[PDB]
């Protein structure tokens, strides 16, 4: 299905994660949007009021579209893909632990992957790829995508 049919993008942080400094969260989330940019055409700017495109969101349980979290581990987060109004939202699971690091859940990981989504792709069924559902943690100092990521943003983007 969807993929944005524009080139500037911009997301919006909602809220930040207790678990983590401030500047942590934005940093992460930028790492995460500049993994996409790296193999599309695609430029992405955070903009602190308004509609953005992606909306980026912390909360638990029942947060009030219809993918309700399940508690710590689990859904670790989820997102919707392009759209209008909720399409593109990536939502992480206040329940979680979110880290810089390898303790807890890696935000800058996961939110690799729901920016995937956020863009258009599904999950990959190779458990090399940052699309495999099962969130693994591995150095994001050397993050680098898998082939199968890259052919798949590709096919819809570029
Ligand atoms: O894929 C998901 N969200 O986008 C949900 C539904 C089923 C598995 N998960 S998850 O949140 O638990 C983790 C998926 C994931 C994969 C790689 C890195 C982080 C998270
Ligand atoms: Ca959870
Ligand atoms: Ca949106
Ligand atoms: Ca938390
Ligand atoms: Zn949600
Ligand atoms: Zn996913």
């Amino acid at each position: 299905g969807p993929v944005w049919r524009k080139h500037y993008i911009t997301y919006r942080i909602n809220n930040y994660t207790p678990d983590m400094n401030r500047e942590d969260v934005d940093y992460a989330i930028r790492k995460a949007f500049q993994v996409w940019s790296n193999v599309t055409p695609l430029k992405f700017s955070k903009i602190n009021t308004g509609m953005a495109d992606i909306l980026v969101v912390f909360a638990r349980g029942a947060h009030g579209d219809d993918h309700a979290f399940d508690g710590k581990g689990g859904i670790l987060a989820h997102a919707f893909g392009p759209g209008s109004g909720i399409g593109g939202d990536a939502h992480f699971d206040e329940d979680e632990f979110w880290t810089t690091h390898s303790g807890g859940t890696n935000l800058f990981l996961t939110a690799v992957h729901e920016i995937g989504h956020s863009l258009g792709l599904g999950h990959s069924s190779d458990p090399k790829a940052v699309m495999f559902p099962t969130y693994k943690y591995v150095d994001i100092n050397t993050f680098r995508l898998s082939a199968d990521d890259i052919r798949g943003i590709q096919s819809l983007y570029g």
